[PDB]
């Protein structure tokens, strides 16, 4: 599993606390619902753990040579659904926000949902720091 | 497998959330339909899975010295076929959009198939980054 | 665990003893609450603990190869809620602090909550060094 | 095998899809066909499949210290057959073409045969980026 | 145990003594008492003591295989205490202090109480290197 | 053995699809022909077959302390000899080709032969890039 | 153990001899005792001697399996005692002088006590390299 | 064995082949003989062939402990002949030339013997790379 | 043991010999007499030699499981003794002199004692090199 | 054994062929003899033959504990020997020569006597590289 | 042993044959006898051959656990005479020189005692490279 709750505007990485960060003002527009894709692509904790759940279902079929062979295709067609398993519970539910600057300049950030609702036509003031921001509401 | 899935214009990878991302506007010319294909060109996953499954079926037959001749051709007519299907489950269909910027400018960009449908003549909004970008309809 | 108690405003880590420090003036505004997620994100610690700890509970059930599939099965479903416990015991609760300094800037810093309350409306003093910053009340 | 199909001109490598290309315009002459030779060079994986294919293939003659001089034999005059066929599997047919475009230069470039037929006189679209170039039909 | 004694005014380590040191005066302002926690955050010399005198606790109950699970059991209930004890032993107290240069200049320093109480109003000399202040009493 | 078949004029390696190359016109003199030696000078793979190859060559005369000397005599005769023939299988034949440019400098570039016949009083056409030429006919 | 005698101003580390050295001259205030630690702070070698002279003095305690806990517990209870000791053979008493150069510029140096007393009001020496000093009396 | 055949004036190495070479004319003066002594100083592979076979020789004279000092005198005695025939059979005969360039400057090459004859007066073309050169004659 | 028999004014190591060396002369002042510890603080080599010269002493005492402990102890009781007596050898007598040179600038320098006296006022000669220098009598 | 024999004014090493090199004129003067000493300083070859040879001359006497000694023995005084004679068979003969060139300027250098004598009066071409020179009589 | 009779002037090592050396007068004065010491100063190689000759010497006394004792001792008894012994092997003698040169600047070099003797008053010639002298009679 990959704890990727730290990607929310209501939770701090601990490395991160004690630092200095700007502060900015904004507006809210055009918010739409977006799904967010965490941890690696080459999974491979679940090919393990998968090939040896499987390969150890495979014993108690048969008796002779024709046991090695059910050992092994167990193995392999367990290996395979450990990757299709593993890579279907780091899935969350996160929306996208345009907002625009009282600069004049327009920008949009993505971020995960947690309990507030956002509205089209809101006051949000971002703290940012070099190629980081957080939005939280007024 | 390769969990390409990342590759669309409604799943953001979690690398890339709480950032800032630019905005500007365009028109769309010309889609055709494209195929992508994922992964890695040298399969190494794939031989070894054929490999072993092919092999474990050559005891089955004969006895003697006739036995290891039957698991050594077993073992590597099966390792050609690991390679043979491992890249053919990393095959997904997508489209390519040839779209006009508002500055007078022209690009292209490839992207997988999803559950919108783009057509010849509409609006859509570029969210941009250094060498990266997503297209969104209206 | 991890000791993540040298991110209060009471406690200095002995690697920045000995050494100087500039004195700013401020004043706050607007402080609420917010939770804090130390550790890594690659919990491996929990993982081997919760394997061993759920595998040698498998020994003890059945006989012959029906004892091998019992303890493979509790490796794996005691190697999940090993992460699923270690990622847990590392949240704390801190508060977020917006303050205005004499400059007429304006910053926002983040530190863990101890047994002195923060109001709105007050003087405190910003001791800090290059990217480092604690505050302290008057 | 190498699977040198990611170099036709309907076939996208999934590395550059989500990123912007140029487009300039041109005119063709000049159609001969070619061959096109994939994979590496010096062939290491043929050489160990033939090595062992031959290899078992002669224990199965003679008996005592004559069968030692049979095996070691068959290795190396299976061991370079193995590279002889592993070069032969890797080899395609494609189409060299001039185009000289609407700037006053001319380019040629070379690309795999597909199901399109190239004629001399005709509209193409350069979908260029950094040292690399796409040719498809009007 | 780590042996931070280093850190009091009137104890030099080893490693700077024989060099030029520069000299400063100043006035002193506003002690405050602090905490000081050495050592660091990662614990693993505790974590492997409290395994070993936890598990060796473990075989002294039950027989056959209720033995097992009961030094596995122990083996990590002592492990986590471990971290529990070895990073409770490494916590001083100090004192911090605000000293006023006689250029006009203000600093603030922290330092592991001794046994000399610094009062509100006196005169202490700086002994200064390249980032390193060690303060001492008229 | 090496596949030195990519140094034809007819055959393009698959690192170099895919890309552009600049275009010039010359006119040729003064072809003669020429051998071409490719591999590596130190011949490592020979020496081990020929020199297992001949080992096991050696068992099947005398014995008792005899034996030893015959097979360790075998080793290194055909060790050498491994070396003699793996150096003589990678010899091909090309020719050399004088050709003046119409801007009116010289160059000459050697080529391998092919299925084509070169002649003095020709027009060819030179595909190049940085440091790489080809030269096909008219 | 470490040979901290090197640090007094009758002995020289054999590295420096047979270079060149500056001098200067100073005039004597201000001396006050000190303590000096030397060695490293993360003791190692105390712990492994610790460990096994504690070690070995658990087994002729009880018998069968009331023997192990013993040693084990033992063991950790030198260890520690063995960090304990090592770090308190390392603590020798020195000075500390504050010299007044005739440039007009104060310094201050800190050196091992040893058998010649330093008194207020007094000429000294200093005999100096890059980030090096000696201080010797008249 | 090494394959200096590549230093004559009518076999090309394989990594200069489809590259671009330069042209000069000349004129040749003063050709007198010399040898070439190919290889490398630190001779290896004949040392361990050379101890291999003398030591083998070894143990079919005497018996007992005679046996062992007839084998380790037999080893260094073939060990350094090793060294004496390998770096005999790496020696061949060339020539070397004076020509002076129709610049007016003057230099002179070496190069293996082949099957023309180089005579005084005579006109070559001079066929060259970057530090890289072959004659050839009219 | 270190032979520290270099650091005289009679005798060169051997890496600076046939070099290049400038001659400047001197006048001399102020000799005393100083000591000289080579070789390295950590000491390694004592420990190795102490620690088994005194475990080999103790098996003669005892039996049972009382000889272990006595050679436990007479371990680490002869290891601390190693380096104390390995630092006690390495300990030579030499002289400190201070010299001013005929510019008008003034030095001091320290080398070992060997067979000839200084006194003060005498005429030297340095010979020197970029940061070395020996001083040898009229 | 070193094969110092590319030292002459007749051999070229094989690195150095196909190159080209300049051209100088001069006169020579002052030829005196001197002696070569090739190979590395530290024998390492000779001191493992010597060290074997001399070792396996050891067994042949006394019997019982008394065969251990003489071998030991014989170890060390043949390991000296082999470096003893492993660096005088590496020592040849050649020859100085101060040349003065037709520029004015005067150098001389060291080459290997070969089968032609030098004289005083006499002229010769040098072919010079850069820092590598060849010196051959008219 | 170290061979370190390439310090003398009659001797050249074999990296500086054929290469360019410059020439210069000079005058020699004041001459006086010298002591090298070559080699290195952490003796190693005599450590080990006095350890194994001392050690095997120490088996032929006594019996049972009184053997091993007089072996350890013996060990390191021959261990420290090992350095004392092969410190004393690279010991030579030579001379300092005084020459000045007709530029009007004068050095020192040092060399080793041959067969020519050096007087006060004499001309010789300096061959020089950089960095590197040597020094030659009339
Ligand atoms: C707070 C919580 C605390 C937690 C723990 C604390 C508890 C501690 C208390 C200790 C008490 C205990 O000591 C008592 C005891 O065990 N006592 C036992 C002990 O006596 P003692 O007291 O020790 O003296 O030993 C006896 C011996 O048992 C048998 O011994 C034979 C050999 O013994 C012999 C011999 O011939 O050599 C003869 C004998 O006389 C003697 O001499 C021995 C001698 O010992 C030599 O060593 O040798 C074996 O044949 P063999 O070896 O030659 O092959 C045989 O297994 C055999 O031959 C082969 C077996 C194997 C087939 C079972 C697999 C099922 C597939 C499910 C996966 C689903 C896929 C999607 O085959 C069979 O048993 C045939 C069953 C056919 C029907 C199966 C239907 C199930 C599917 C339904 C699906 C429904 C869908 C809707 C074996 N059965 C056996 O050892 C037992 C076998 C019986 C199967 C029951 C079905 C349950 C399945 C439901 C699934 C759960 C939800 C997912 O059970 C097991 O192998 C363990 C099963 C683990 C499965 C976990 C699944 C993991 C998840 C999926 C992973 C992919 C047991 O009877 C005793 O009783 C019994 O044991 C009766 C017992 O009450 C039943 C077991 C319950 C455990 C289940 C929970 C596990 C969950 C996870 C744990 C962390
Ligand atoms: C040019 C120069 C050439 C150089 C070399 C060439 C010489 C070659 C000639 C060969 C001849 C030789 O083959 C003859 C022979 O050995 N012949 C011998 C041979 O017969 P074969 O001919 O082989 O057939 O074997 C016989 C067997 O001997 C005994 O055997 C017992 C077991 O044997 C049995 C059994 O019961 O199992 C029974 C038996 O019947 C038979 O069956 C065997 C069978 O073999 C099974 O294997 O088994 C052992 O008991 P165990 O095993 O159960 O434990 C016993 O040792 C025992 O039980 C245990 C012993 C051990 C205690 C001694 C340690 C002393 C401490 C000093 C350190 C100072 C610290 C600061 O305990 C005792 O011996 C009790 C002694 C009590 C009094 C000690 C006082 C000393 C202190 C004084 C301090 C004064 C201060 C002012 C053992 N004694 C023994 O094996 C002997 C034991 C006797 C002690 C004498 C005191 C000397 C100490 C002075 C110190 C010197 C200066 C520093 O001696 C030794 O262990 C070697 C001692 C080495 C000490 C070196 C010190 C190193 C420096 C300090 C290091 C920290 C010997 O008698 C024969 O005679 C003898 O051996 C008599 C002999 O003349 C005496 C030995 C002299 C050697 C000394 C020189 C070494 C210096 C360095 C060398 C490089
Ligand atoms: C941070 C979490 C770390 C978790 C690691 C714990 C491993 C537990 C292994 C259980 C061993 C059971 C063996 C079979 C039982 C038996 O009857 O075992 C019997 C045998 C000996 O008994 P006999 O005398 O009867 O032969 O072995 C033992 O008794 C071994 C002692 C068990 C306890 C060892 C201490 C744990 C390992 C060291 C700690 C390292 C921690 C590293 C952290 C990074
Ligand atoms: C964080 O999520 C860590 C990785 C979790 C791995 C989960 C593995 C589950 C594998 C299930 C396989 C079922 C096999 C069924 C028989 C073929
Ligand atoms: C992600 O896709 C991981 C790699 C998947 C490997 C799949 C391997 C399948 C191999 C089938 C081989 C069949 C052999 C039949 C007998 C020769
Ligand atoms: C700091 O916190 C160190 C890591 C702590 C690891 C704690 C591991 C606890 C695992 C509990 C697993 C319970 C398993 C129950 C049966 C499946
Ligand atoms: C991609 O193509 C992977 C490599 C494929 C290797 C194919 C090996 C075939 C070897 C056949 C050898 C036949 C030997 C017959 C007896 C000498
Ligand atoms: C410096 O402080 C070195 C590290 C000290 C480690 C101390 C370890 C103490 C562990 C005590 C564990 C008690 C276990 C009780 C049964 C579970
Ligand atoms: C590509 O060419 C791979 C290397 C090919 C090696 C061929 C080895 C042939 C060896 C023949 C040796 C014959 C020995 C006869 C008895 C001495
Ligand atoms: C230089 O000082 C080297 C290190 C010295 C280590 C000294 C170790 C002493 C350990 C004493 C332990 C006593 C244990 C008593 C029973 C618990
Ligand atoms: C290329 O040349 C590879 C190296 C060739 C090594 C040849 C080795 C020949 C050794 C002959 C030794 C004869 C020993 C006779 C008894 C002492
Ligand atoms: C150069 O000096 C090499 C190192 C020399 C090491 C000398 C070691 C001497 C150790 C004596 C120990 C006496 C132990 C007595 C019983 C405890
Ligand atoms: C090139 O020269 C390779 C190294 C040659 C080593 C020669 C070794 C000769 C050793 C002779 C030793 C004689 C020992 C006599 C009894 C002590
Ligand atoms: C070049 O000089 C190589 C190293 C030479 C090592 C010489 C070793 C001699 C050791 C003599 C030891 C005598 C021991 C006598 C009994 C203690």
């Amino acid at each position: 599993c990959v704890n990727n709750d730290t990607l929310s505007g209501d939770v701090y990485t601990a490395s991160e606390a004690k630092q200095v960060q700007n502060v900015s003002y904004g507006t809210i527009v055009n918010v739409r619902p977006v799904q967010i894709q965490g941890g690696d692509d080459s999974n491979v904790i679940g090919a393990i753990g998968g090939a040896v759940l499987g390969g150890f279902l495979g014993n108690t079929v048969g008796g002779g040579t024709g046991r090695s062979l059910a050992t092994a295709a167990g193995a392999v067609a367990g290996g395979v659904a450990g990757q299709g398993v593993q890579s279907a519970m780091n899935k969350t539910q996160g929306v996208e926000l345009e907002i625009r600057k009282d600069d004049g300049n327009t920008i949009m950030v993505v971020q995960k949902q947690g309990n507030t609702r956002f509205s089209p036509g809101q006051r949000v003031v971002l703290a940012s720091n070099g190629s980081q921001v957080t939005v939280s509401p007024r």
